[PDB]
């Protein structure tokens, strides 16, 4: 009755750059758009986060002594390309040869991200990915990255597109700050998702010999009352917003009619209208089939009840959609191991090419208790162990699972809240930035050295 992991399942640990690097405006780095924003609205700021930049040797010499076999790494944009594009900055073409040098001899494979979050500001306050200039721009920094960086083996271009369009243009928190324009999300959500396909073929086109794919982020949507039909289509309007139109570009080449209908539905109840090119469908189809694995980010699922109003999210609701209203009988965010089952089967049912599945992150945030110079997060090993418990009975029925990154490997520095909620394996004292294995940490190496989920 004793769950257990493949042999070969990589137990890693996640991190992203502006989060975990500090070091925002030395050696060349360029500005991204989070510098002004959390300069002045708040009372922290992304330095020194978590000092990744001269930590790494630290916290990949943990990362090993612990059984983290994988890592979640991403490169800065803006510290190759200060500007975007044109001139290449050499301090920050090494330090990731640094970086990628310390995982290796680790013995930690690195699996990385071009864009995490972090247009150069330069291109994102001209429109970002909405400006089809900057898909250009995106293409040629990707182009150069395969080519400058070929101890890499396993790439990803972005890192939960669909988070990006929901937080720049639907609830509006992270710059530009617009809010309730579902036309800039689906739009943007349009050619970030070309932007890939484009990357995508440009890697398989010049012959390299790695893997390449993609992360989504994909909460799982319910209805509030299965039994009412309503509540049925308003999550499904909702799973379109977030996931199914995303995924069909992903994997379908073209949006279905289902996805086409809804998004229909959802602008002329919003308003708005899309701009689709030839091209555009052109990119999608050629690489629909090109994708090596998925990467599947996931924390929670929603809830969907069908109810009119106007839009509003401060509270989640859209006009034409719904509202989000947490079940009255489900633990507790909400914790539901079970959406990410039924999304890593909706994934393997709907889209039977989509290879190989890497669970890119999960895991559980919160305001630790620092004794003994350590953290008895049992609270998070729960939580884990439920998570990785679906994840073998997926394997066991049938999809093809391969590995697990918990967010995140140390603690780092979140956007919406500083400092305060944690989610690492390892403590670290922002102060001095000393790092302390949690109880946690100890788990996830027996764990790792065992394959047993106990």
């Amino acid at each position: 009755m004793t769950k257990t992991l493949p042999k070969d399942f990589i137990f890693g640990g996640a991190t992203a750059a502006y989060q975990a690097e500090g070091a925002t405006h030395t050696d060349g780095k360029g500005p991204v758009a989070w510098d002004k924003y959390l300069e002045d609205n708040y009372w922290y700021t992304a330095e020194p986060a978590s000092d990744f930049y001269h930590k790494y040797p630290v916290d990949l010499e943990l990362a090993e002594e612990y059984g983290v076999n994988g890592i979640r790494i991403s490169i800065a944009w803006s510290r190759i390309f200060p500007t975007g594009y044109g001139e290449v900055n050499e301090k920050g073409v090494e330090f990731y040869h640094k970086l990628f040098a310390e995982c290796h001899k680790r013995h930690v494979e690195p699996f990385v991200t071009l864009h995490h979050f972090d247009t150069p500001e330069a291109l994102h306050s001209n429109g970002d990915f909405l400006n089809r200039e900057n898909i250009e721009h995106f293409i040629d920094y990707a182009a150069f990255c395969f080519e400058e960086f070929p101890e890499v083996n396993y790439w990803t271009t972005f890192n939960e597109i669909g988070p990006i369009g929901d937080g720049q243009y639907l609830v509006g928190k992270f710059p530009p700050g617009i809010k309730y324009d579902l036309a800039k999300v689906f739009q943007s959500h349009h050619n970030m998702m070309v932007s890939h396909a484009r990357a995508v073929k440009l890697y398989k086109d010049k012959g390299y010999k790695g893997e390449i794919g993609v992360v989504h982020a994909l909460p799982t949507k319910y209805p509030y009352d299965p039994e009412n039909p309503a509540d049925v289509r308003a999550a499904e309007l909702e799973d379109i917003i977030h996931n199914k139109f995303i995924l069909d570009a992903t994997y379908l080449g073209h949006y279905s009619d289902k996805t086409m209908e809804g998004v229909n539905h959802i602008l002329a109840e919003n308003g708005g209208e899309l701009d689709l090119r030839d091209e555009d469908f052109q990119a999608l189809d050629a690489a629909k089939d090109l994708n090596d694995f998925l990467g599947i980010n996931y924390y929670m699922s929603d809830w969907m009840q069908a109810f009119d109003g106007e839009t509003e999210i401060i509270k989640y609701q859209i006009k034409g959609v719904g509202r989000r209203v947490a079940p009255d009988y489900v633990p507790r965010w909400i914790i539901y191991p079970e959406g990410l089952y039924d999304q890593i089967m909706r994934v393997k049912n709907d889209y039977p090419n989509y290879k190989k599945i890497y669970i890119t992150e999960n895991g559980l945030g919160y305001k630790d208790e620092f004794v003994d110079n350590t953290v008895y997060d049992d609270g998070r090993i729960d939580y884990v162990k439920q998570h990785l418990e679906v994840l073998s009975d997926a394997i066991a029925d049938g999809a093809n699972v391969k590995g697990y990154f918990i967010w995140s490997l140390m603690d780092v520095f979140s956007w919406s809240n500083g400092y305060e909620k944690r989610y690492g394996l390892f403590y670290v004292d922002f102060d001095t930035q000393e790092r302390y294995p949690k109880k946690s940490a100890h788990w996830y190496k027996k764990l790792a050295e065992t394959q047993v989920i106990e």
